[PDB]
């Protein structure tokens, strides 16, 4: 192979190459324009080491504290039906909606797999909204809490247009911790310094900065606790209450054991109360530690009261629900509420005990915040240019591979040298005529008709020294062009003033009578079977100038009919009343009709389809004719088209 | 291949090579002369360590303090409409204008994307100026502050000529910090000393030194709540763009691309280049006609042309080849159109006529023949009218004025050219003419396109093909020869036409004037 | 040997190839579930 070949192949397949490259580049464009952007925020902290501090920042205690502070276990996402609706909304300049939610409690179905309950909220106006979990529709109002059907929800400052939908998921705490940890990173940048760089990536440019600020504040507060925790009585205060709290816990367990030795609503309310009691407990402990280290008018401090206000109102209505319940169920719940709350608060005190101990051994001087977290407005993902470049290069590489594949899988004839190497004379090369009528009559100036005239002048010389004036056209495979070539060649030889007879000896699928305008009665079959005379079968072509004999009715025994001596009698008779006789035949690989006819023909030519047939099929057809005692003069390549890879020049261009 | 071949190819393509390299060099020089210069300023700090210190210098607190001090969030850009106007203005020696603005507040449109509000100020004089944000035109004066339409602005010391325009942008604080951080670098220079080198790059030689001084002062003051050895100075020689390396890369790139393009053009030619290619196949080349740089016969207008000399050489070759021919009919044909068959035939007829022999030229290109145009004509009764039977043999023969030979024009274009030529009247005409003339030359259409030449060649004693020098390939000529042979016509040989001088050829013609 | 021969062999033996690969994938799915 050489460079000319590959360049020609590329030029020939240019449309396919362009299509494939364009489709991959379009997909890369679509992805790099619809993938959700990802922003990144960072902060800088000063430490007076730094190897264990890196591990302590990514511990579950710090992250859990910040999640509880910022209430990150309430996942809110705008509803778009397709996997591209969000991208379309962003490109159209539409402002994404957002809702501030401060209290959520789903009924917590908590089946085997779906551990994350979720509801859908539809915005009806600036104030009210609709809520549906599994078709249970409820109406809610911003401001006032909703506590119905074991569902608690508080919605504040709806900022969206009416008709929008939002999915609200209440995912478990560990899931939130894992989600945050996946996107959070810590570094030293110097491997020795007291400088810490914190990094956080996420899709909301403000939420991530708030989260990173909360993490920094929690770390600073935790580490500087030792400054005044040494003299703080809380340590002993923990040492005092902890044995005591266990005492009623044991009592609560034993009493429940005594009574034990399943109402759906009761456990639904029981858990909700237990959650409310928990929410109150750490909130007071949270509100405790905020009080020393912050001011009452500070926005964090003011926040806890309405949160405390919210919890108490929820509990109060919860107590209303219990009071409306039978005392038989109420008795169990009071035992259960005591057991659950006591066990829950016991763990919390153990947690708080463990937390303060770590502050004791914290060697770090205190903390210092050099740079509070800020977010880079230019997203870090997706990286558009690299995606586009990869898409284009991938398109090119797959196009080249596919085209080279098709090149190495090609077997059809491409140029007459392939036939001429075997030793087959190619007498013509007919191009495709892009123009039930004879081409040589409808459009006499077509390129294919010019090539056929070239064939005519070749034949006028080849058929000299012929045994007689009979020419048989055949082929290897069907629909190679035998009827086309034969009919048009007859037309062109007739227009030169010689009498021509065309015989459609394809008794199986011959349609020449259709293409000439016909009297289909008394074709060739009716003559051979003996029920017609030699004069009733010859008909005149209208736009031609030559006679023809049609096949007639399809016989059941085509091959055996052609062996009747009447066929040779007909040929010998016609050879004295005409200058040329052209016989069209079925293929030779399919049936044996052509080999029977060829015994009576002075000249025989094969037709090879340009791209379909292969060299071997033509060779095999030549051999099969030879074994039956018929000498094939040569071949006619038909259906040629322009291939830049050829480097073979035809005259298939207009000259006039 | 050898070195001589490639040197010849380079010499031949020298025009393209020089043009491409010149274009690349011109772009390199324009870039190296129009890119805005970038200066470097530096300072030296002593630390009484230094690993955290590079991180503390590049912190947002220090840079933010400097930015607030120097109002680096007020970006002023002198307005030049093109992406090169600033470069020309600098090259033309024009002094760049500048404005001192000490307090600025735009209404902060703050849409989804354009977080950077900006206005345009046009200088009217040394005192007053015009301001436009979105078509809102206002007039202000240096000195007195302006508080109008949510736009508040104070200008001091406009230093420019009237008519100038300036873009004033109020970009966000973080954007300014990031921009400053891009241009600011800290290095240790000893990896152990308390010495730090601070570096800052920028386009204004004085502003960057002031900025670096502010950074050093803010750092030093912050630490004492660290020693400045060398305050910031600006190197007057710009560090970018590096002109000489840009120009060298441009030149080398030009040479590389020129050479590679020449290698493609060499490897992608297929045309004939010398008669040796045809003679490898076994085709006699009887002549090689060069391009004649000079609606008239060349062999009459400029009888001393080089091409006519080559044609005379062909004439003497023919006078020997055409002996023992079955008659005195010569047919010139070719592989592809516009190869030169009409040119060769007509001029050859002229040169054979000037030697005192009677010559008949038959234009048997019944499809695109124009010989009668080139000879001066009575276009009535061409060859078509004779073949179709509506003219006799004696009304079709015409006399060339400046020639000395007769001709037969095609006549009206018939609808069935190839079928006409099969009529026996054609052979009757040739038999009659062969007894009244010394030589008959027949011009024909190409053979790959139509089949007329193969019909005519049966009655021609000699046949010759014409191949254009660079256009046709060896394959086309071989195919044409085989197609003629299939139809029973023996081609004597070939004629290479349209040659030009190629240094890479290493094959020498005699195409030079001698006289 | 050439690419055409091997491609033809795969095309002819497609029934066996598909059957074997499907059996192995089915066992993989059963184990994975
Ligand atoms: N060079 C060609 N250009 C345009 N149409 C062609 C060409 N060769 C064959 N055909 C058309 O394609 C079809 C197949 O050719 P046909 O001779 O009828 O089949 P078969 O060779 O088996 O007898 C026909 O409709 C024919 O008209
Ligand atoms: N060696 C040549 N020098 C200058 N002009 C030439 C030469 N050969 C051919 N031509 C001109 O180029 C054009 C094409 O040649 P022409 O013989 O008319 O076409 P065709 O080969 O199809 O008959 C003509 O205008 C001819 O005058
Ligand atoms: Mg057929
Ligand atoms: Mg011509």
């Amino acid at each position: 192979i050489d460079l000319g070949r590959v360049i020609g192949e590329l030029i020939d397949h240019r449309k396919l190459i362009i299509s494939i490259t364009s489709v991959f580049t379009l997909f890369a464009i679509l992805y790099a324009l619809l993938a959700t952007p990802i922003y990144e925020t960072d902060a800088l902290i000063q430490i007076e080491q730094s190897a264990p501090e890196t591990a302590l920042l990514q511990s579950r205690m710090i992250l859990g504290k910040t999640i509880d502070d910022l209430n990150l276990q309430i996942q809110i996402e705008q509803k778009y039906f397709p996997v591209i609706g969000r991208g379309l909304a962003r490109l159209m300049g539409e402002k994404p909606g957002n809702i501030d939610i401060t209290r959520l409690y789903l009924p917590d179905s908590d089946d085997i797999s779906n551990n994350t309950p979720s509801i859908i909220l539809t915005v009806k106006d600036k104030e009210n909204y609709s809520i549906n979990s599994d078709g249970i529709q409820l109406n809610g109002v911003v401001g006032t809490l909703l506590n119905e059907k074991g569902i608690s929800l508080l919605v504040n400052e709806i900022d969206a247009k009416p008709g929008d939908q939002f999915v609200i998921t209440q995912l478990p705490r560990l899931k939130a911790i894992s989600d945050l940890l996946k996107s959070f990173s810590v570094a030293d940048l110097g491997k020795d310094t007291g400088m810490l760089t914190l990094t956080l990536t996420g899709d909301n440019p403000k939420r991530i900065s708030h989260i990173l600020d909360s993490i920094s504040q929690n770390y600073l507060a935790q580490n500087i606790a030792r400054q005044a925790a040494q003299d703080a009585k809380s340590l002993e205060f923990l040492n005092q209450q902890l044995p005591k709290v266990r005492a009623e816990l044991d009592s609560a367990e034993d009493k429940l054991n005594a009574y034990r030795k399943l109402n759906m609503e009761a456990k639904s309310v029981l858990d909700q109360i237990v959650n409310v009691d928990n929410q109150l407990n750490e909130l007071t402990f949270r509100e405790a530690e905020v009080s020393q280290l912050y001011t009452k008018e500070h926005p964090t401090y003011k926040a806890l009261m309405e949160k405390r206000q919210t919890l108490q109102e929820e509990k109060s209505k919860l107590n209303k629900r219990v009071s409306s319940m039978p005392s038989t169920q109420q008795e169990v719940l009071r035992l259960s509420r005591d057991v659950e709350s006591g066990r829950a608060v016991y763990l919390q005190l153990l947690n708080r005990q463990q937390e303060l101990n770590i502050a004791k051994s914290s060697a770090i001087g205190n903390v210092r915040i050099i740079d509070n977290a800020v977010t880079d407005p230019n997203p870090v993902r997706p990286k558009k240019t690299i995606i586009i470049v990869i898409g284009v290069v991938l398109g090119l590489i797959v196009s080249v591979v596919l085209v080279l594949f098709q090149v190495f899988l090609r077997r059809g004839i491409e140029s007459p040298e392939q036939l001429e190497e075997i030793g087959i004379n190619v007498y013509a090369s007919i191009p495709i005529s892009e123009w039930d009528t004879l081409l040589a009559v409808g459009n006499p100036a077509d390129l294919a008709v010019e090539a056929i005239r070239g064939l005519r002048t070749s034949l006028h010389f080849a058929m000299m020294e012929a045994k007689n004036n009979v020419l048989m056209i055949s082929g290897a495979s069907p629909s190679a062009g035998m009827t086309f070539i034969s009919s048009n060649l007859a037309a062109t030889i007739a227009i030169t003033g010689k009498k021509v007879l065309f015989i459609d000896a394809d008794l199986r699928k011959g349609y020449a009578h259709k293409m000439f305008g016909h009297k289909n009665d008394k074709g060739l079959s009716e003559f051979l079977s003996g029920q017609a005379a030699a004069e009733m079968i010859i008909d005149k072509v209208e736009g031609g100038g030559f006679d023809y004999i049609g096949r007639g009715q399809i016989p059941p025994n085509p091959a055996e009919l052609l062996m009747h001596p009447r066929f040779e009698q007909l040929l010998n008779w016609a050879s004295q009343n005409y200058d040329l006789i052209i016989i069209d035949t079925p293929p030779i690989l399919a049936v044996t009709d052509a080999a029977i006819i060829g015994r009576y023909a002075g000249t025989c030519l094969l037709v090879a389809r340009f791209e379909k047939n292969t060299v071997k099929e033509i060779d095999v057809s030549m051999k099969r004719f030879e074994q039956s005692g018929v000498v094939v003069k040569g071949c006619i390549l038909n259906g040629v088209v322009k291939k830049a890879s050829s480097y073979y020049r035809y005259g298939h261009y207009h000259y006039g």
